[PDB]
């Protein structure tokens, strides 16, 4: 398994839509490495359009739970939770190839049922909105005010624009 | 046309699901019954599990628009919006057959999309929820807080119970 | 319309499953005949397996609501709510052709959702079970207990048998 | 209307499958004809493959319920309930065109659920079988055993054979 | 098998919807670790939106039927049965990464058929609601009433609030 | 025809979703009434959630095309294109029942294919947005830049709020 | 038929998509109106997104086949075949409401099968493409060259621009 | 795999619905263990809602066919056929976790076709309801009469209750 | 693997429709086989009805790209692109079995969209039609004209007729 | 694995449509080869109609990110992103077999939602278009304008033509 | 694998529908066995209802393309194409079990398109029809005219009858 083999070099590939099954796998790996050499570095390669908010968070929090440094690399794209996760790499170890697109937005959801329940989901997602649009600031150097304004709608950026934005550290040319 | 004939005796039947089409027909008959005689009472028999909120409000609001007195008579059942409408008939003229059932509740709906949009839909349906509980309290003599409490979940009642609650005036039994 | 010339003879056929649509057509025809002549009997021929409970009571209630006696004739079959309606015919004027089948049961239904929602629905359907079990008890002369025990499962019986049970008065053979 | 025109000559057509809808329509016509003239004969043509049991039973009963003689004419085909009805025609006036095919059998049906309900449905279908066999015996001149043994599986026969069996009186040819 | 890997370090993730298939895998793993060493701790990692009730109870009752202590870590989210199971982890050893979201509620279900069977099913869902709400009381220290009041509708809380609520001991902050 | 009779009194009903069918029906009705008597005001009752933009614009244009004043009365609701049309009637004659809700938004649409076609659609939908926003601003008295901001996301309003906003003139309380 | 009503004043409405049946109706109305009076003008209101090429040509020709001048009025929109048709109105009698949308373009289609069959179908649509461009240029004053360059991709324009462009003669405002 | 691993310890996990593929699987596992050590006990873990009847009986007979003692352990739930099989374990060796649930009932099924065939199936299922209720009576201490009564409709119960009832022996609390 | 042992002897089997993944497989097998020994001949058994053209030329070029002589052997059938490939085998080693059938034809395709895009695809398929006809005429010795006339419509051949057309060399019979 | 045996000689295959999954695999193999030897050249064979934009850009970047020279070889076809990728190979090492076909064009996409969301997408796709046009001009030596004009519509090329356009360096034959 | 274990004894199983996929495994297995030993014998056990003609011919020509004798044993059934293969077995070693059915028929197929195309398919299927009639005639020693007469419609035979008809040599009783 080419992934099994690459994982041997402490490399992890997050590819495509994020959800529990995939997010679990990432975590399973991250943990595995930490339980191999809790000292070294980890290479998280990200090419994702996003996905389940809580699924990505598990990945985010784990990237810190473990001891090893988690360096993120954007190849292809990092959209939504993919960008979020991307800006969660170890400060200084956050990169992107030259032609990757980085995009940031607000949470996406749905609610259905009695008014009471729609209010519960609405408040729950608005809550996740705030929680993430503050980490983005605390990860970019941008204020929550500016991070509130740019993510209102899809905010597309090129690698170079994301470095200058604070989502990444270096655009490996 | 059996219906067009009862219509000729000022009788209007609102049965089944409520939506724009069904409501536009009840509105028309109510405006028509008015032009035929803005003095004589209108008899509106109801057997409906509710439907679209705004469609329902189009009837309620037409009821109070035309000069005729709109008597409501619950046969079978009057649930949700149907229950709301029954309780909106001329004072002293809200009726129900003996074995009919009345059921009041909170509005239902849904939202899908960005956190921001879910929130807008969520507020709008809470605004409606408040609006109708307000009217529903004024029609039954209950306190707004009492209605908000009793409509939290589906509240069933017999013709007799509904009259004791203030939704109707008499049980033509 | 064949049903229109007959409506003149004051004949109303209840055929097939009952729902608000079908049930409104009946109620309207009864109100009509009532407006045409308040004293003359009405012949309600019933060939139905039943259906929506509130729709049924809608018809039953209208039946006792108007001034004319509503005679009921069972042709083919009167099952469930259809048998319920049969029994609600003017005392002394409940009939069935010789080979009609008559069955009595308990209400059927469905509930989906949170535990506390299923309970409200479970209770509402039990109330209707009790409510209708008693009216059957009256109509027939039988006692609550016997009625409950016999309707726990479908109780299939002949016309001659329904006569002895007290659901009809005479077998027009 | 071509059918309403023939109804004018006291001619009722019964074609295709039999269900409540169709049944309720034949009954309505039989009741209408008897209205106009309860003395004159009626021509009931039958090109049906059968259908709902209690549905045809309603027609059969309506045929003997009214005063007019209900003459039956089999054109094309009369199978299962279609045949049963054809034999319930006014004795002596049960006809058939030369190349029609009469077919008789036992009841078809289905049951699903708990064993208790399956037994109940099985006993009910069995009663119905019994009823119709003996009614077939009484109308044909056959013994409950010859009929029962002969309808265990579909029994197809021509007009001539149908007469020798005693289902029809004469073959109008 | 990246998972068969962690199963060595005594780790095990419960990810995604819970059902008899997943439940059997988790319980199979537990019985496995109880044999590899019936004293050392186990690391049941949680990221689930919930699932079937009796299924979750399979996991719970096993976490207690075995000797080793089953610690629980909430990564991503622990909603419904997931929060319920997160709280069933050996007291003192119930964790959650800083960004997880915990949510507790009441059982969900469905019932169809006779009013007798709806009631059977309604009583059982209520019983299951009674049991677990009770277990959520013993686990967190909350009273029977408090839990019931808060689980009526979806109760969303952060890791901190959940530790604060007594659902977990510590946030691996 | 209940709708016809009202049309004989200068009453047009715009209910439900808007499209070329419905749009043509109203245009057709407005032309007719203009021919009927080019002086008498026309009353356009609107209960619509919006629909095809070009369809909506053809009604608006016609409203100003014909000679007679076209008064609008919102009942139920006037959302999107409905709010637009509602505001397009003769000045001093734009009405709403007390409980009607108004909602103004930006246009919705879609495109697929090459970047050149998408770009072409985008500009076109962007051209439509500006036209209506300037006409909405031109109908209410708001500054174009004011409308642009409010309608960015769905803007719901009570009848009262809508009068103050300048969408309608009076609320028939 | 309100449409039959307006047809009484020589007013025809071409709304929605164009196909064989919408075209036969329009052409019938054109042949009928000619038989009615070969002198008086005909007003053709057009609100269409286009349709089947050959269907639109059947109308284009019939317009020019009968003696009466066929004036065209664009309400809502005149897209593609709809725009083509709009431009084919009698000289000086081509108008548009102020807010109408006008769009011209090249033919759409599909072919499947053998290489030879694709080529045949391809040559055919390039013929219709050439034919309609030529007529467009002739009706607008533009050159075949300009029309070709401009309809390469969807060319959207306002009423005031369709006049300048020469597709229409006057914007009724 | 995880399961197979537990197999060499003589644990057989009956999980999920029951059918011929799953049954032969259980059966095969039992035989093997038998062909292994025909003396050492077997721990049959049951957690299912039940399933095909002749299928379940095959796990049962086999369970008595071999010489080893097949202990049963309900985890999560043993409902219908699952509850049957649970109670069928070796005397004094039927356990269950504290929060597991047991439910016993009467067989469900169905038949389609001629009356003669529906009866054969009806009698065949009444037979199995009879067979299993007798075995269900022995295994627990109850009498056939007390089993036929309680199993009529779904009969749920706790672990303790199940013990009391006689379906299982000890409740490994 | 059976196919993997036959590969050992340098036998490559191409069966079924041809698409990118089937083609890639052959290419990978041709390439592999080239590394093992750039000298030893290869047997390419073909049993295909044809498939994607570019996929076919994929195999064709690889067949002439590698060093070793790739002999083709038609078993079952070689139709369309399958027959095309069959003739691209090294001259002298193009064999077929006594009852294989060879069918040659012109390309099949599809196109949808504007007249401009249809043309482009039309010319692209025609360019492929000529390119391939020219290669077939060259592979068989037939002239361009004669190959054209014959592939206009499907052309079926026996192994004998084939060889005598030039498509294959010898008939291994 | 025939594909893993090819990766051994340092040969990667890109067949069929391109999406995140397919791209992730290509990248992995590239990274693994740079691991197995950062000096030896890599041969990327392409038979693709293209696919997801960002997916392709992730391969292009990985290609230029690692040290090994990654030459490209077109078999069958390289169209859209496939062509784009082919031309991104190591200068001097871009190849194609004689009969494969190369086609270049502009990006394809979709947008649904509000005008604001449509616009953001249109701008983004025009953005990657300008990006890709620039990258194709640099790789082929063509001017940014010639590419823009040439890719407005599918531009099909033979291998020879492609090499002459500067897309591939050599045509193996 | 087990079908492979049997292949070690030169036993090839042909079960089910025949198609390229199926025929390819059979063809692969035949070529392999010869590579294993071109002297011994192969036993082709056939239990098939037939399939794709050219597919069958594929296995037919290989049986006789390889060196060893292909012994065909019928089990279950050899119908349509299945019987052709059975009969194509090595003269003298064709077998069958006592209760197998053998069935011979004419080819099945279809065509769609232009008359010219249907004719081409029609003649091709007639060719495959006469071709198999002649070979089936040879294999059995019957008259081309006789075989044609018996396969015009399905011709079922038992093993005894196949032996006397000439399709098999012996019947292993």
């Amino acid at each position: 398994d080419i992934y099994s083999r690459l994982l041997k070099d402490r490399i992890v590939l997050l590819s495509g839509e994020i959800n529990d099954s995939v997010a679990s796998s990432i975590v399973a790996q991250l943990l595995f490495l930490e339980a191999e050499d809790p000292e070294k570095d980890i290479g998280l390669y990200i090419n994702s359009p996003g996905g389940v908010i809580t699924s990505g968070l598990s990945i985010y929090d784990t990237m810190n739970f473990i001891r090893p440094d988690v360096s993120t690399i954007c190849i292809g794209q990092a959209a939504s939770m993919g960008a979020f996760l991307l800006s969660c790499g170890a400060k200084g170890k956050r990169f992107s190839l030259p032609h990757s697109r980085i995009m940031i937005h607000q949470p996406l959801g749905g609610a259905q049922g009695q008014a009471s329940d729609i209010e519960i989901i609405s408040n729950e997602i608005l809550r996740l909105k705030g929680l993430m649009n503050s980490i983005l600031a605390q990860n970019s150097g941008q204020s929550l005010e500016q991070i509130a304004k740019d993510t209102d709608r899809d905010f597309y950026m090129s690698a170079k624009e994301a470095k200058e934005y604070g989502l990444i550290d270096k655009v490996l040319q």
